[PDB]
């Protein structure tokens, strides 16, 4: 079910949803994002690690979907999620991130997105800051992998994207905690689960999609950090 296109891998998850995967030698580390077809347009969640890889995402979209990319949202200011911002801006694609991601971007070595999302006290995106997001339902679960990490449900499907906050249920660790909030991580993981309570396919940055057990297993590992 995987399609190789250049050095990237694309996998269809639902009629209008694909997972994009790019690799960086750190051996090679995979990072996943999403592509969503919404009527006559395409929406992207996360860049690839690099500008060149992100340009290949746009090329794959042109070939396999052939609809314009209306916007991209990136889920925190680290290289695996935001390293390819320049390719999006070069193509004239409107980009969105948590306001905090944009504020942190220079210190993290990332190019800021063009637009900033803000959030209610319950974590839901303020809709005026998510214009024409279509099926993308953005939720800020609280600090976890980073203080700025956001998550995205795909309305009309069984899919929710946890980004780097959620690890699969076979994970032995919580990955890179160098920028993490170890106090609040567990509650943030549980908040993601409660925000998308009917999602059955959990997509994440560094594992293949998993069931909801990924959320609970992650939260229970994060319980041990306190
Ligand atoms: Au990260
Ligand atoms: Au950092
Ligand atoms: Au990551």
């Amino acid at each position: 079910g995987d399609q190789r296109f250049g050095d990237l891998v694309f996998r269809q998850l639902a009629p209008n949803v694909w997972q994009h995967t790019s690799y960086l030698d750190m051996g090679a580390v995979a990072s996943n994002g999403l592509i969503v077809r919404d009527g006559g347009r395409v929406l992207v969640v996360d860049t690839a690690w690099t500008d060149d890889q992100t340009a290949q995402i746009l090329n794959w979209i042109k070939q396999e979907i052939n609809l314009p990319v209306a916007l991209a949202v990136v889920t925190h200011a680290h290289q695996d999620k935001m390293g390819g911002m320049d390719a999006l801006h070069a193509a004239g694609i409107a980009t969105y991130a948590n306001a905090l991601s944009n504020q942190l971007a220079p210190q993290e070595g990332m190019v800021a997105a063009q637009h900033s999302l803000t959030f209610a006290a319950n974590g839901w995106v303020e809709p005026a800051t998510a214009p024409n997001f279509g099926p993308l339902k953005v939720f800020y679960p609280g600090p976890g992998h980073t203080s700025d990490n956001i998550t995205v449900g795909i309305d009309g499907t069984d899919i929710a994207f946890g980004g780097c906050l959620i690890k699969d249920s076979k994970a032995k660790s919580l990955g890179n905690l160098g920028d993490a909030d170890t106090e609040h991580y567990a509650a943030s993981a549980r908040a993601f689960g409660a925000a998308f309570p009917k999602a059955s396919m959990i997509v994440m940055s560094h594992s293949a999609p998993d069931s909801r057990a990924a959320i609970t297993h992650t939260a229970r590992m994060a319980d041990k950090l306190r």
